[PDB]
C-alpha cells in the first residue's frame, strides 16, 4: 500500500567494496594531500592528517593480519574519545576482523558482559582503561593480547600500538601499496555493537549503506571542503561510531571532546569554525539553559544534531533559539539499526523521515495490521543497517526482526501525510493525569528504586492511576504507604486509587505491559 514510507534514492549510490575498503580508498585519497586534517582534539590542540591516520591505520591492519587476526577474530577498542580510537577501528575493518567498541564508563562488570559477549582475541585499551581490562582478562581467556592506545612507547609492560606494530610488519612494509581484505560485506560483520545488554552484529554492508547517506545533501551533510564537525558523543556508540566513519569518508576535520565543558565547547566552535556538532540529549537541554553562546562568533555553524535520538520540540526549538538556527537535525536510530533510518530531510517535533534504502510502517498493536495516514502504532522499519542479529541470541533476534525482515521497534509512532514520522495521559472521572509525574514523585521516594504509571481501567472512573514499583534494595514498603505518600504529594484527581503492583523491573517505559501486569493482580 502508500501506506509503507519508503525513503527517495540517495544521492552517493551504494558503493561495491567492504566498509574497509571504501573507507580505506577515500582515506587514502586525503592522505596524499598533506595538511588534510581528520581529527582534532580540542583539549590538547593537537591535529593529526589523513596521511598520519592512514599510515598507522594501514600498518596496524597489516601487525593484526601478520598476528594472526583474520574475520573468525574480535577486537575491542576500549577508551575514552581521543585521536587514538579509530585506528585499530580502521586497522580492523581493513582486514574483516570485527570491532567491538567497550563503554570506557563501564565498570567492570558491564565490561566483562560486554567483552564475555564479544569475546576479543586482541584488546587495545587506553592508558586509563587497563586495569579494569587487565581484571576482565583474568576471566576471559580468549585475550591473548592487550595493547596501549595513547602511549607511544610500551606502556606497563604492555605495547603500544606504536610497537605491536613494529613487531609485526614485514621489512620494507609501504603502506601505500597495502590492499585491503576483500570480503563477503553481509556475511562479515564489521562492528558488534553494545544495547543485560546485547552484542549488535553489524555486518560491513550496514556501515557501507551508512557512508551513502553521511554525504547526501538531505540526509546527511553535504561534503564541502574545509567542512568542520564538532563531535561530543561517545564514539564507540553508533551516534558517534558512524557519524565518525562518514566523515571519514568525506575527508572532514572532527574535533573530538571527551570531556564536555561549556566554554569550551563554545570556543571550539568558533576557534575550528565548526560547521556540525554533535550532542547527546542531556546536552540538548544543558544548552537550552547556556546565556554564553551569544558571546560567540559561530558564524559557520550550520547544524546541531541528535543522531538516532529524538528530541522534544520544546527542547529542539528552545535550542534552535539560543543557536540562531532554524532548527535542529534530529531523528530515530536504534543500535540495532546501525544509526537513524529516520532524519530530519534538510530544508513540530517530527523526529524526520525515512531514510535512502529504507522503509518503515507503523503496524496496530493488537493485530500487526499496516496502519495508515496520522495513525499511531508500533513502528517496523525494514532496510540494509538492520543488524544481523544479537550475537549468540537468534531469539532475541527473532523477537526484533520479523521474517520479512521488519524491525519491531516498541515504539509507537505515525506519519502525516507529508511522509513526515513523530514519535510518542491517563483520563481519571475526566481529570488528566500525566503519569509521569507520578512517576517523578514515586522515584524520590527513598524506599522506592524504580516505579512505572499506567491507569488500571476502571470504566466508573474511566481509569485508575497505578503504579508498578520495584522497591530499592532492602527497604520494605506497602502499598498503603505507597498510596498514601502519592496523595500526600498531589491533587484528588491525581491520587494513585488504583494502587500498586510489586515488580522487580517495570517493563522508555512500556506502558502496555506496565498496564498488562496491573490488569493481571488487580482486575
Amino acid at each position: 500500500a502508500k501506506n509503507i514510507k519508503k525513503g527517495p534514492a540517495p544521492f552517493y549510490p551504494l558503493e561495491d567494496g567492504t566498509a574497509g575498503e571504501q573507507l580505506h580508498k577515500a582515506m587514502k585519497r586525503y592522505a596524499l594531500v598533506p595538511g588534510t586534517i581528520a581529527f582534532t582534539d580540542a583539549h590538547i590542540e593537537v591535529n593529526i592528517t589523513y596521511a598520519e591516520y592512514f599510515e598507522m591505520s594501514v600498518r596496524l591492519a597489516e601487525a593484526m593480519k601478520r598476528y594472526g587476526l583474520n574475520t573468525n577474530h574480535r577486537i575491542v577498542v576500549c577508551s575514552e574519545n581521543s585521536l587514538q580510537f579509530f585506528m585499530p577501528v580502521l586497522g580492523a575493518l581493513f582486514i574483516g576482523v570485527a570491532v567491538a567498541p567497550a563503554n570506557d564508563i563501564y565498570n567492570e562488570r558491564e565490561l566483562l558482559n560486554s567483552m564475555n559477549i564479544s569475546q576479543p582475541t586482541v584488546v587495545f585499551v587506553s592508558k586509563k582503561g587497563l586495569q579494569k581490562i587487565l581484571n576482565v582478562q583474568k576471566k576471559l581467556p580468549i585475550i591473548q593480547k592487550i595493547i596501549i592506545m595513547d602511549s607511544k612507547t610500551d606502556y606497563q609492560g604492555f605495547q603500544s600500538m606504536y610497537t605491536f606494530v613494529t613487531s609485526h610488519l614485514p621489512p620494507g612494509f609501504n603502506e601505500y601499496d597495502f590492499v585491503p581484505e576483500s570480503f563477503d560485506r553481509d556475511k562479515t560483520i564489521a562492528l558488534i555493537m553494545n544495547s543485560l545488554p546485547k552484542g549488535v552484529a553489524l555486518p560491513h554492508r550496514t556501515a557501507c549503506v551508512r557512508f551513502s547517506h553521511a554525504r547526501d545533501p538531505i540526509f546527511g551533510n553535504q561534503i564541502i571542503p574545509d567542512t568542520a564537525i564538532l563531535s561530543v558523543v561517545p564514539f564507540h556508540h553508533g551516534f558517534g561510531m558512524f557519524t565518525t566513519l562518514g566523515y571519514l569518508i568525506c575527508g572532514f576535520r572532527v574535533v573530538l571532546m571527551y570531556r564536555f565543558e561549556e566554554e569550551l565547547f563554545l570556543r571550539s566552535l568558533q576557534d575550528y569554525k565548526i560547521q556540525s556538532a554533535l550532542l547527546v540529549p542531556t546536552l540538548f537541554s544543558f544548552f537550552a539553559k547556556s546565556t554564553l553562546i551569544d558571546k560567540y562568533d559561530l558564524s559557520n555553524l550550520h547544524e546541531i544534531a541528535s543522531g538516532g535520538a529524538p528530541l522534544s520540540k520544546e527542547v529542539g526549538e528552545a535550542v534552535a533559539k539560543r543557536f540562531h538556527l532554524p532548527g535542529i537535525r534530529q531523528g530515530y536510530g536504534l543500535t540495532e539499526t546501525t544509526s537513524a533510518i529516520l532524519i530530519t530531510p534538510e530544508g513540530p517535533g517530527a523526529v524526520g523521515k525515512v531514510v535512502p534504502f529504507f522503509e518503515a510502517k507503523v503496524v496496530d498493536l493488537d493485530t500487526g495490521k499496516t496502519l495508515g495516514v496520522n495513525q499511531r502504532g508500533e513502528l517496523c522499519v525494514r532496510g540494509p543497517m538492520i543488524m544481523s542479529g544479537y550475537v549468540n541470541n537468534p531469539e532475541a533476534t527473532n523477537a526484533l526482526i520479523d521474517k520479512d525482515g521488519w524491525l519491531h521497534s516498541g515504539d509507537i509512532a505515525y506519519w502525516d501525510e507529508d511522509e513526515h514520522f513523530f514519535i510518542v495521559l491517563i483520563k481519571y472521572k475526566g481529570y488528566q493525569v500525566a503519569p509521569a509525574e507520578l512517576e517523578s514523585i514515586l522515584l524520590q521516594h527513598p524506599n522506592i528504586f524504580d516505579a512505572g504509571v499506567a491507569g488500571l481501567p476502571d470504566d466508573d472512573a474511566g481509569e485508575l492511576p497505578a503504579a508498578v514499583v520495584v522497591l530499592e534494595h532492602g527497604k520494605t514498603m506497602t502499598e498503603k504507604e505507597i498510596v498514601d505518600y502519592v496523595a500526600s504529594q498531589v491533587t484528588t484527581a491525581k491520587k494513585l486509587r488504583g494502587g500498586v503492583v510489586f515488580v522487580d523491573e517495570v517493563p522508555k517505559l512500556d506502558a502496555r505491559k506496565i498496564r498488562e501486569i496491573l490488569i493481571k493482580a488487580k482486575k
